């Protein structure tokens, strides 16, 4: 029904690990760049749990926090309270991105067009997952390496699908 696709932009671990105690369990800073430079413009849907643990707003964008709290505000900020009413507020958008966690991910997952997946090569400790998805119908369209480097120590790759349908 909605006319914005939909994008997932994850990072998982070699079994699909996301996050240690409302953490990254890594140090990757030029992934993070990446992920400035794919969505920049574009709105950024992401849970209670995922914007707390991210701390403040990330400008040029609209940032889109899902909570069931009613009475949640926070400063240049959007809130939505179900998938429908983010749908709503994004009914004129070329393309949303879903950046987690877990429940958001979850959440959105009969919707998401296009797959925006870091790999990294290196099992964390975790104790959020990337759920598993059927790939049926999903064509992997890019890959490239990620750059390793003092700054970033592990080696991990960007990989990026896409919904035939
Ligand atoms: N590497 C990666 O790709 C990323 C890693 N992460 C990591 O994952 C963790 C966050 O994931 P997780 O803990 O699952 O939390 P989420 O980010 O998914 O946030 C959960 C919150 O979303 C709200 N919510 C959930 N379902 C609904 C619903 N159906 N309707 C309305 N609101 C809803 C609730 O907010 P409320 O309680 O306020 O009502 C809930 O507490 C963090 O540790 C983070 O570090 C997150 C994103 C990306
Ligand atoms: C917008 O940048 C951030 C993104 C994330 C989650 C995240 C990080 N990387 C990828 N590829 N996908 C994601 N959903 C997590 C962050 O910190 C916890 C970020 O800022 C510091």
């Amino acid at each position: 029904h909605h006319h914005m696709r939909v994008s997932f932009m994850v990072a998982m671990d070699e079994n699909r690990v996301i996050g240690k105690d409302n953490n990254l369990p890594w140090r990757l800073p030029s992934e993070l760049q990446y992920v400035k430079k794919t969505t920049m413009g574009h709105p950024l849907i992401m849970g209670r749990k995922n914007y707390e643990a991210i701390g403040r707003p990330l400008p040029g964008r609209r940032n889109i926090i899902v909570t069931r709290n009613e009475g949640y505000h926070v400063e240049g900020c959007e809130v939505a309270h179900s998938v429908e009413e983010v749908f709503e507020l994004c009914k004129n958008e070329e393309e949303i991105f879903i950046i987690g966690g877990a429940q958001i991910y979850d959440l959105f997952l009969p919707y998401v067009d296009k797959l925006y997946i870091t790999k990294i090569h290196h099992a964390f400790e975790g104790d959020t997952f990337f759920p598993e998805m059927d790939m049926t119908n999903w064509k992997e369209v890019f890959v490239e390496k990620g750059l390793t480097d003092e700054k970033n120590p592990y080696t991990y790759y960007y990989h990026v699908y896409e919904k035939q349908q």
